[PDB]
């Protein structure tokens, strides 16, 4: 059973959902938008030749945008931006009056570090309220390195001896940071919690970079101090470098191409940790891309991948990880994803998103394995999917799509969006059920699409060695200058439907209803049943029998040994349809979850491997 990447311990879907979503505002928030100015730079004048141009936004910003340095009067108050997003989100700052707090703190209400050496830490403390203003839960979060506009150079050299130590210093300093830094702080939220009705399950405690190292020590010490309020409290931690592993308590979510995620082994330096380090953890998000300018440039990867190499930082921006972590959040496919799913998030800039496809170029990483997702942005994206299994999400914007083979999920979403086979029609089947179009390629491999409005080929002649041809999708066939060419299927509607195979059709599609759909004396038939239970009738051989998504409790007849299974996008994690699989007398029933398919006849020893695909 698929549980989302982002799953946390034994709370249901839903649950880790919200928990994620609550964790990444307020880890967000602990920054204050300071690298505003850097979002719209990259954006704009990316990271090549106009990197010049950005480094200076990042620095100043614009009327649009605020960069690192404070008292510009044509910027815009990116910090009261910042708490709109966060009190949005549904959390507002507690004040250290309400915690009885006798610590520092500054006009912002942002809490600092209290044991010399740690005084450039930085924590937020906020309240979640329900209709009544009653509080429901509090926020912890630790800020990564950097501090307040006003002090932010002195500041982050401070934060910078931290994460120097936590990495060339005694044994116990990473583990010893949030003790150190927050001890009194974290006794008396306790106290608050507790004086309000609350227990530690009702903590979410979160943070980026050196805020990442800062969750995974609280968890550290959770056990043994504060009472153990907060054993059981919920540790979101992002880009940390460390990994408390025993007990359970944090999961880690990061991209694989940060240099700074996962650079320490559990506390320990090792010698991946100056280079590549893509050993997965047993805490860890292990396969996410951040897909941004840096990584797709052949020329910026001359250089080794590093944290000693500046530019590699790219990927480390809290901005990529709050806009680009939503969208995972957020997808279509997020129900089919499990924690080390390779997922590619496109974060190209406005110069290089026109003209660099998104893809998995496995780039100083671990071979990737399992299906791939691969998610777009609401601008106009190009995605390729590679020779093997892919999900690929358009998201808006006008989007063109290529995949290499395998077994693949398309979801073009608003726009205009294009699906390029980058080869001649005729080697294509093509068919559509009105809505979803249906590709099989010369392997065998079967592509559904949705809200594809162009089918795009690549033709040649004696004279042209290429031509791009446009086909427009439309209900009766596909239309092109050469004229209107129908599918070969035939396609029932939202009703209970009785479709008959003609001599050449191929698809049979029943869509919505309870459908029956009935093959012929030649075979070679895929039989679609569509969402609702079907009855699907298996005649001669060659047959193959097509189920996505959530698709009913359909019943089989005639299945034989010539026939094949195809399962796309279906609940379930295991690719063994033994797993799946249940003898009721003389009928097989394959179960997958809220859907099911039952082989009247047949018998589970007599099905080979490859007449199953689960993909
Ligand atoms: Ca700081
Ligand atoms: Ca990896
Ligand atoms: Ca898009
Ligand atoms: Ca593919
Ligand atoms: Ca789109
Ligand atoms: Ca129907
Ligand atoms: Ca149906
Ligand atoms: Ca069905």
């Amino acid at each position: 059973s698929h549980m989302g990447i982002f799953s946390y311990k034994d709370l249901d879907e839903n649950a880790s959902k919200a928990l994620f979503s609550d964790a990444l505002a307020i880890s967000t928030y602990a920054y204050h938008n300071i690298d505003n100015g850097f979002d719209e730079g990259y954006h704009q004048t990316g990271f090549g030749l106009g990197l010049p141009l950005t480094l200076i936004t990042a620095l100043i910003g614009s009327t649009q945008s605020q960069g690192g340095l404070p008292g510009l009067p044509w910027n815009p108050d990116s910090e009261q931006a910042a708490q709109e997003a966060v009190n949005n989100a549904g959390w507002s700052v507690i004040s250290a009056t309400q915690l009885g707090y006798a610590g520092k703190t500054d006009a912002r209400g942002t809490y600092y570090g209290e044991t010399a050496g740690y005084t450039t830490a930085q924590a937020e403390v906020l309240g979640k309220y329900d209709s009544e203003g009653n509080l429901t839960a509090i926020g912890i979060s630790f800020r990564g390195t950097s501090g307040p506009r006003e002090s932010l150079i002195g500041d982050t050299i401070g934060d910078v001896i931290n994460d120097l130590l936590a990495g060339f210093g005694p044994k116990g300093y990473a583990d010893g940071y949030t003790l150190k830094a927050f001890g009194n702080l974290l006794g008396d939220v306790a106290k608050f919690a507790q004086a309000h009705g609350l227990s530690g399950e009702d903590v979410v405690v979160s943070g980026h970079s050196l805020g990442g190292l800062a969750v995974n020590s609280m968890a550290a010490q959770s056990d043994a101090n504060w009472g153990g309020f907060y054993a059981q409290s919920n540790y979101v931690a992002f880009a940390s470098p460390t990994q408390y592993e025993a007990g359970g308590k944090v999961i880690n979510i990061g991209y694989e191409n940060d240099p700074v995620f996962r650079a320490l082994d559990g506390t320990s330096l090792t010698l991946p940790s100056l280079g590549v380090h893509d050993a997965p953890h047993t805490s860890a998000t292990n396969n996410i891309v951040n897909f941004n300018d840096h990584y797709a440039s052949d020329a910026w990867n001359l250089l080794p991948f590093s944290i000693l190499n500046i530019p590699t930082w790219l990927s480390h921006l809290p901005f990529f990880y709050q806009d680009g972590l939503m969208r995972v959040l957020n997808s279509e496919f997020y129900s089919l994803t499990d924690k080390d799913s390779t997922i590619i998030v496109s974060n190209l800039s406005n110069v290089t998103r026109g003209n660099t496809w998104v893809e998995d170029l496995n780039r100083n990483a671990e071979t990737h394995s399992g299906p791939t997702f691969i998610i777009g942005s609401d601008g106009n994206d190009l995605i390729k999917g590679g020779k093997g299994n892919d999900y690929l999400e358009g998201r808006d914007g006008d989007d063109i799509f290529r995949d290499a083979g395998g077994y693949n999920l398309i979801a073009g979403g608003k726009g205009h969006n294009i699906f390029d086979t980058q080869q001649a029609l005729k080697n294509t089947e093509v068919a559509y059920d009105g809505n979803t179009l249906y590709l099989r390629d010369a392997k065998g491999g079967i592509t559904l699409a949705d809200d594809i409005s162009t089918l795009r080929s690549k033709e040649t002649s004696w004279l042209i060695f290429n031509k791009e041809v446009d086909h427009q999708v439309t209900a009766a066939g596909l239309k092109s200058d050469s004229g209107l060419k129908a599918y070969a299927a035939a396609t029932g509607g939202d009703g209970d439907d009785v479709l008959q195979a003609r001599s050449h059709d191929a698809w049979l599609f029943g869509n919505a209803g309870n459908d029956t759909l009935i093959g012929h004396a030649g075979g070679n038939l895929t039989f679609v049943g569509g969402s609702g239970d079907d009855i699907l009738k298996g005649v001669g051989n060659g047959n193959t029998f097509l189920f996505s998504g959530d698709f009913g409790r359909d019943q089989l007849y005639g299945f034989n040994a010539s026939d094949k299974l195809v399962f796309i996008g279906t609940e379930g994690a295991s690719g063994n349809i033994r797993d799946y699989a249940t003898q009721q007398n003389d009928d097989l029933v394959l179960a997958f979850g809220h859907s099911q398919v039952t082989l009247i006849g047949v018998s589970l020893d007599h099905i080979s491997t490859d007449q199953v695909v689960l993909a």
